[PDB]
Parts: C-alpha cells; structure tokens; sequence
C-alpha cells in the first residue's frame, strides 16, 4: 500500500514520451514496467495467463484504440473463464490526458481566453 | 452589490440543462444573463457594438460548433479593428464538461474499470538547464 514492489504494469501508450514518464513514475515506487506502443503488442502480451497486475490503456491510437483493445481484453478474460471456471479481470484505468489537452489546444488555437475548471 | 451586478453574459450551450444551469447559476452573482442555443444565434447577439463583458462558449455544437463561432468572433474583433481601430476583445470560455463525459462513457462502455484525471508529471521537471555549446 505504500510502494509498488512485486507488481508489474503493462504501459499502453503510442507517445513516447509518455512511455517514458510512466515509466520512470511507476518505477520510482518499485514498480515492474513493460511499454506497449500499440493495442496489439498490448494484447499480445496478455495472453492468458500472464502475470501482469494492471494497464494503463491510452485511449487514442491508431489501427486499434483503447476501448478496442479493452474489449478483446474483455473477451479473452471471458473465454478463460468459460474454460478454467476461475475469474481473470485485468484492473485497466484510461488515460485520458491526451484527449484533454488537445482539446485545450483546439480552444486556444480558435481564439478562446480560457475555460471552465470542473465546469456546470 | 453583487460581484458581477452590472455585468451582461452569453451563455452558448445547445443542452438545455447547462443553459438553465449556468444562467441561474450566474444570476445568482448578480450578472445579466442571456443564452443562446447555437453559434449562430451567438454571433447575432454579439454584432459590434454590443454590451456583452464575457462569452461561456459550449464547444462541441452541431452544424456550427464553438471553435468556429469562437474564430468568427475573433474575425468580428479583427475587421473592426482593421476598419475603425477601436479595439474589441470579448472574452471567451470554453466550457468543456460534456465532452469529458462522454469520454468518461466510453470507457466504462469498452469495459474499463476507471480513469486517469491528470497525466503524468515528470520528477525533475524545472531542474533541466540549458547548456551552451
Ligand atoms: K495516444
Ligand atoms: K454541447
């Protein structure tokens, strides 16, 4: 609960600099990091089973984006559980920073001063 | 005497609850509130000369969305500049919220079991230098 020692992360990102800084991130508190660039090195490497204890999924890539490969996740768990009656359910948390800055930038870019923060 | 009493705002937003949500909510400041349902009534009302002292632009709208009436507001300000060198500068926010949920959906939809909010911040960020040849 205080470090992340004996736990390995799949990183799903296809900015390299964000591969990166996750990285670092989740290796400064202990953390064993594998970097995917793509939803399918990503499914690849959850092949059931696999040791993986959670993915951090970019939402936004090309070829297949996060909610894609989430959903063959899904399935590939579903399909186990058919098989082997135990229960695989990968925790997977989007990271959606990507998504608000452009939009950010698009704001800016037209002409707006600024925005709402935690808006109506 | 109320913060904004004497202040008049466009609220642009095609949802009907952040319309009646934002207005009441800026009314209660004392502001001057008027809506509007789209980009096109927007610019209507913002014809120069006009009395309005801040924009809340909803930025995903059909047919025209807000970064669109946002770039013609801007081209208003800039043609009258050109043509009388009086200087309008309506101040606009975008207001962002629904497209944040809809992602935030989308997730849940595709079987995710939650959200990052903010990104990853590097350690030593304000500790690189420059360095000259
Ligand atoms: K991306
Ligand atoms: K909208």
């Amino acid at each position: 609960n205080a470090l992340l020692t004996g736990k390995k992360i799949l990183v799903v990102d296809d900015n390299i600099v964000n591969r990166r800084v996750a990285a670092g991130a989740l290796k400064k508190f202990g953390a064993e990091v594998v970097c995917a660039e793509s939803g399918q090195v990503a499914l690849g490497l959850l092949q059931i089973p696999h040791t993986f204890d959670a993915c951090f999924m970019d939402i936004q890539m090309p070829q297949m984006d996060g909610f894609e490969a989430t959903r063959q996740i899904r399935m590939m768990e579903k399909e186990t559980k058919e098989k082997t009656n135990l229960e695989w359910h990968l925790p997977i948390l989007a990271m959606t920073a990507d998504v608000i800055h452009a939009t950010y930038e698009e704001c800016l870019k037209s002409g707006m001063d600024g925005y709402v923060s935690k808006p109506f």
